[PDB]
């Protein structure tokens, strides 16, 4: 009900807490001068200032840092050398750690996993977790603002967790990293690649399937190659993510949910940067147009679409201000439950190369039936209305299934729906024109307000009449066609 | 039994509140640079810091700004270009409004109204709310000083609103403002032209036949030409209203 | 119980009860007898002339129907000429003319969506359902009017002898004809089909139409359950 962009722009400009009892801890003599001993870090060193409970009501374990959930605590090493591990520390509550670690590779899981948590208190805190390690090596599963127990007890507020690395963030292929609805991360090393699964929102708690489910990974400062691997939005809920990268963003596999949002959010044109009492100024942002050189390689995009049935679709959909939304060779793969499903592959100030077959239920037909209508869609070019929308793929549409594209010049290679029939091939948004290769149509309901389709198809559709090539809007003075073929 | 000759003369002279909580947000990148967008106000910019609610007693919706009806807010974006819009404020008693857009065109109403209204409390507070486009284009209905609901809960105090454009502040045919009992207005652009029903004094409760139901559209500052289209004074009641124009 | 225009809802249920066969008639605290009733059997002469039965069909749509249901334990439940209307939604109405210890005798053309024919699409199964003398297993289900279903409507008719006057069901196709609750006979006097799943154990239809079903295939008569020793047909015609 709010959205994703006053909630990471409102969270952004925060002082961080006021705590009381600030500890400080200082890793003196004994630590920096042996390599390569493979340290622990919780045992060795925080558990002195580290204390772990239960939580009458849903605990498994419970951590603080002393005397409460409001008490800061440092490290501050700057020289100690070696290698250290976390490996267990489980439903973190605790507040404002910062472990300094200058010249020390950190992992942080070994056999078990680690979490990051708050409590929704009075005061309504933040934790701001940090690191400034060398390597990270994520290795196991982290938890960012998980569940605590199971539903009942305090409830969980928001949490910042920040790792700042400066020769990569890397990650194993079972490290689950599962931020949830209040939970945000920034990095700031080079050339994160986190090659395990992204999980932005998810369930956090065992029945609510109408929580907002907001997060946000802001890799703003990566100097490097930023590369996911597998990406997986929503979870039984419309989550709506937000990454704002730094305009170049290899991904791998993409999986939406029914009702997902994403906001791939590329940096600006010169990259960024009784009695009264007077808050902060609260800089707000607007969607703005990306970059000259802003790319985001996403490379595939399912979508996961089984549970209810509403009125609609569910209208899957990512965001995208960068110049250029490359998707390379693995295509689109769409879902489909009774209702018709909707992708909606936005752009607001750039292009879309899609150069892979436009999928639906894993296969390139895709049949869908009469209430299964399947909702493709592309905007490209959206508020600067000069982009284009290039298919580089022979693209094959089925039955009932609804592609639009509302963008400046939506250039295609070929076009293959007599198959199916029943076909909105809406192109109502083209400034001039679709200069469509190859053309089949068999009963199709086609808008297009100037082009020039060099070869066209008039198939038969069997016995049945009112099924037709329904050119059902203007067809305007520079249209042109350079092969009618009747069959 | 007053009079509106006592009435306006002390509230045109009044310090405005003393509110804690002077929220400030700016709207920073983003905005200035496509001028022909069509933003939402409320959604995009002003619902982080005005939040809706249900009143235990004749709600509908309820609106305020944050922790209580008096918090002031402001909002300064002075380069903003574009288009924004309100479009559903409903019953919103707040407090001291003041969204100052430069070079941006407003739109007051669009598919549904808007309302501006306070609660008498033992502070007896105003609402102050403020707005600097540069044109406004009013569009939808605005019900300034409304009832909230239906007569109970909690009754509501006086207001002001003041609207000051500086390109004109005109109307559609189908806009009907409607102040009640305690609004003022005040405007300050140039060649405001409200082609719809100004309705001055209406009976703001059901049967309250005998309420004073004062009103005021202060146009003093207008340099241009005021053009009103259709005026009506009072309903089932002795109103008293009051314009105090720029003589023409 | 003579009514008229009966107006049921989506999930709408109906308890007419006939009498029986006589008619009627710190420290511990007794409560009184609390008699309860269970399902009995109506008297002999007890008769329930229903003569409409609507449906206002709107609103969400569920995972199956809705199931409008009437009950009744009356040794009669007379349905007259207007016979049986179903709205029908996205999903398949349901509407369940159950009927205890009696027989039922629906002798009006069975609507859906106000008119006689009445297609639906896929999604939208409409389930007409009938059982007549449930617990004591010698009711009748007579529908001395020739009734005529349309595409994607599913009659069931689970009762002891189940006569009939003419099933026409060869418009519309994909029918789920199912008689699987029948304790011996169905004795229909003129069959039409095209592509159905008719299930009888033992009949004797008089009269029989092969109809073709466009140039599709996939789609045909189908008797999906065994037919027995005491079957038989008076009339075969392929078209």
């Amino acid at each position: 009900l709010l959205g994703w962009g006053l909630k990471q722009a409102e969270e952004a400009n925060k002082t961080p807490d006021k705590p009381d009892k600030v500890w400080r801890i200082q890793a003196g003599k004994g630590f920096n001068e042996f390599p390569n001993k493979e340290y622990d870090l919780y045992k060795s060193l925080l558990s002195s200032k580290i204390d772990g409970g239960w939580d009458w009501g849903n605990a498994a374990t419970h951590y603080w840092i002393k005397g409460g959930q409001w008490n800061k605590l440092e490290v501050d090493m700057k020289d100690a050398v070696g290698t250290y591990k976390l490996s267990g520390l489980r439903n973190f509550t605790g507040g404002d750690l910062d472990v300094n670690m200058q010249k020390a590779t950190l992992r942080l899981g070994q056999f078990n996993g680690n979490s990051f948590t708050s409590y929704k208190d009075s005061a309504d805190r933040t934790t701001r977790v940090d690191f400034n390690a060398k390597n990270i090596l994520i290795d196991n599963f982290l938890e960012i603002n998980n569940r605590v127990g199971s539903g009942a007890g305090r409830k969980a507020s928001s949490t910042v967790l920040t790792l700042q690395a400066s020769e990569g963030i890397t990650s194993s292929k079972n490290a689950e990293i599962s931020l949830y609805d209040g939970a945000t991360l920034n990095l700031a090393s080079n050339s994160v690649k986190l090659n395990g699964n992204v999980w932005m929102g998810r369930l956090q708690y065992v029945g609510a399937y109408l929580a907002p489910s907001y997060s946000t990974i802001n890799t703003s400062k990566v100097t490097g190659e930023v590369n996911f691997n597998h990406l997986t939005v929503g979870d039984h809920n419309a989550a709506q993510a937000g990454i704002i990268a730094s305009n170049k963003t290899h991904i791998g596999t993409l999986d939406l949910w029914q009702s997902a949002g994403l906001n791939i959010i590329a940096p600006p044109e010169g990259g960024y940067k009784q009695k009264t009492e007077v808050q902060p100024t609260q800089v707000i942002d607007g969607p703005f147009a990306g970059g000259k050189d802003t790319v985001v390689n996403i490379d595939r995009i399912n979508t996961k679409a089984d549970g209810t049935i509403k009125v609609g679709g569910f209208k899957a959909s990512l965001t995208t201000n960068a110049a250029h939304l490359n998707i390379g060779k693995g295509g689109v793969n769409l879902s489909n439950q009774a209702s018709g499903r909707t992708l909606l592959v936005e752009n607001l100030t750039g292009n879309i190369t899609v150069d892979g077959p436009l999928r639906v239920n894993n296969q390139v037909g895709g049949y869908a039936l009469a209430g299964s209508s399947a909702n493709f869609e592309f905007k490209a070019g959206v508020d600067t209305k000069n982009g284009t929308a290039t298919f580089n793929n022979d693209i094959s549409l089925g039955r009932f299934v609804n592609l639009k594209v509302d963008a400046h010049t939506a250039n295609f290679k070929g076009i293959d729906t007599g198959n199916g029939g029943f076909n909105t091939l809406d192109f109502s948004g083209v400034t001039n024109k679709v200069n469509i290769n190859k053309l089949i149509t068999a009963s199709t309901n086609v808008a297009v307000k100037n082009f020039n389709i060099n070869e066209l198809i008039v198939k038969t559709n069997g016995v049945s009449v009112g099924e037709y090539t329904h050119f059902s809007e203007d067809i305007g003075s520079q249209s042109r066609i350079n092969t009618v073929r009747l069959e």
